[PDB]
Formats: C-alpha cells, structure tokens, sequence
DNA sequence: GATAAGTGTAGATAAGTGTAGATAAGTGTAGATAAGTGTAGATAAGTGTAGATAAGTGTAGATAAGTGTAGATAAGTGTAGATAAGTGTAGATAAGTGTAGATAAGTGTAGATAAGTGTA
C-alpha cells in the first residue's frame, strides 16, 4: 500500500469519483479493503500467499 | 658595553636664469576668377468644369429564428431499517520519581624552571 509507504509508491483503494469526500465509515472500509488485499484474505495467515506472491 | 644610524659641515659640478643674434611665424595689401543675386522666357503642375457608371438607400416578398404550450421520464427529498463508528469502564505492565553508595570531577596547596625587566 501507498498509504503506509512514505514515497507514495504502491497501490491504494479509492473512491471512484475524484470529487467525492469519503465518509467516516467509507475511509475505514477502504482501509479494510487495502488490508484484505495485502493479506489476500480476511485474517492474517503466514501460510497464505501475500499479494506480492500472488502477483508474481 | 660595542657598533653604526643620524646630523652638521666643506668642496666640486652643472641645473637655472638673463642676454644677444638669426630665421620665419603673423598681418596688411593688391589683383584675378567665379560664388551669389536679379531678370526673361518655356513647359507642365494645379484648379474649375462637364459627362458616365455604379456606390448607397428605400421598398416588397419568402424562409426559418424565437417564444409559448403540452406531455414523459427521472432528478430531488422524506421515511424506515441494519451495521459499526464513538464513548465509558475494568485490569496489566512499565513509564516516572525518590533514595542509597562508589568513583572521579573540581579546588586548594607546595616546589622547580624559565618569561620578564633592569642594567652594562
């Protein structure tokens, strides 16, 4: 995720419209979806592929 | 205490100025050509005059800008339910402070050598 990467390089989950401002729950849902992608799943599990292994 | 910077003193040459003569700058004077102006005639700028075409305006008809009017879809708002932001509450570890002993910063104190200044 770019969110945690100070150089901004990575991926992000975003609202579609550039003009919208995200609601209080939407900002958290977007962070959850980012985390889900990183973990490739709901829970953390070292036995599962990371997103890096998936992409490779 | 020992030498040589620093100044007064004495003589020898050539800067510095007045004086006298020889040539050519500087000015007045006389004559010869051509600048400078008035004068007379020939051509074409400059203006008024008369006719010929097409700018410039009013007039009449044909199409489509411009507005009011009627119906169909979906912006815009209120209303009802479902999940998870947001806050209070209870327990577990380790920040944060006071307290006790060991080492070495920090200061006073005593003696030896050499800048520090006067003197010959």
């Amino acid at each position: 995720p770019a969110r945690y990467s100070e150089k901004g390089l990575g991926f992000e989950v975003r609202l579609r419209d550039l003009d919208a401002e995200p609601g209080r729950k939407e900002k958290e849902e977007m962070k959850r979806i980012e985390d889900f992608i990183v973990n490739t799943g709901k829970d953390k599990d070292v036995d599962r592929d990371s997103f890096q292994t998936f992409c490779k």
